[PDB]
């Protein structure tokens, strides 16, 4: 992100303020943590649910208008979107309700793999040039490990 | 991009090599001559067709591994790509092919709003932030004017 915004503190809270009808409400639970164990393990930063809106990364789903003033689109299009990490909304990271979300193997979008790509820019991390990456602004379904060198140098560069 | 490439030659030529047998090669054309049409109000260039590979711009049609190392991937995902100008391969311009290629509102994508900036980019534009301008590296079917300020602080930015 422009100036290199970065957390400031290394226990990283998010909030699940609600949750998609799509899949079993624990699963979604999952689908989130694994994403976070996926930067957890690669930065100097640890990941803590909690149940309370001061909540650093603060997490919902949501059809079209839902707050920030920047609507989502419908079907397709618009996955979600995150915003840089900072105070509010900043570090935040919201689903278009409108697409079917799922784990790997449906036929929807992977709410692991797009909640994978968010929390990197909530992070501090914005898009890669290179197109193999997690971070490349093009969701192509993955079996494999999702993290790439260009995702792990971006977040080195980032919290060392 | 980084070095700020563009043509320096003002009248630029172009070759339809080949063509999708999505629409008529007559419509096609007059797509591409009216994308070109964008481009050519706002800067010093003017865009006169060839019909040989000694062009400046060659657009042709291509699945997957088609030429130039940067294969397609079926239906949606990629549209097209284009090179910032210079020698050869640079400046062209590649239609992904498994993309029902149409004109106004219903099935496909706009053959004409993907070349102009398709064609913006073989001038040296890269993408805009403006989720609202032709370069916005998203596409969104439009029967308005497809030419926004920040494409227009663009080009005048390499040329005017
Ligand atoms: C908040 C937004 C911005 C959001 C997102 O990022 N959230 O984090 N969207 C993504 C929208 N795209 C961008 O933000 C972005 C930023 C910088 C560069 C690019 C870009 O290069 N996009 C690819 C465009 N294609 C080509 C191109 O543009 N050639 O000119 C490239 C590959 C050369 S394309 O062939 O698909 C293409 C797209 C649009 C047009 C176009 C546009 C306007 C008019 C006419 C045509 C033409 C070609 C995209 S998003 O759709 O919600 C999104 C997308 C992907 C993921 C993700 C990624 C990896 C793994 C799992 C999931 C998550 C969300
Ligand atoms: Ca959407
Ligand atoms: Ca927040
Ligand atoms: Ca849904
Ligand atoms: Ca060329
Ligand atoms: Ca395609
Ligand atoms: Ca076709
Ligand atoms: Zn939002
Ligand atoms: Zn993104
Ligand atoms: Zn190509
Ligand atoms: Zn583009």
């Amino acid at each position: 992100f422009e100036g290199d915004l970065k957390w400031h503190h290394h226990n990283i809270t998010y909030w699940i303020q609600n949750y998609s009808e799509d899949l079993p409400r624990a699963v979604i639970d999952d689908a989130f943590a694994r994403a976070f164990a996926l930067w957890s393990a690669v930065t100097p930063l640890t990941f803590t649910r909690v149940y309370s809106r001061d909540a650093d990364i603060v997490i919902q789903f949501g059809v079209a208008e839902h707050g920030d003033g920047y609507p989502f689109d419908g079907k397709d299009g618009l996955l979600a979107h995150a915003f840089p990490p900072g105070p509010g909304i900043q570090g935040d990271a919201h689903f278009d309700d409108d697409e079917l979300w799922s784990l790997g193997k449906g036929q929807g979008y992977s709410l692991f793999l797009v909640a994978a790509h968010q929390f990197g820019h909530a992070l501090g991390l914005d898009h890669s040039s290179v197109p193999e990456a997690l971070m490349y602004p093009m969701y192509r379904f993955t079996e494999g490990p999702p993290l790439h060198k260009d995702d792990v140098n971006g977040i080195r560069h980032l919290y060392g």
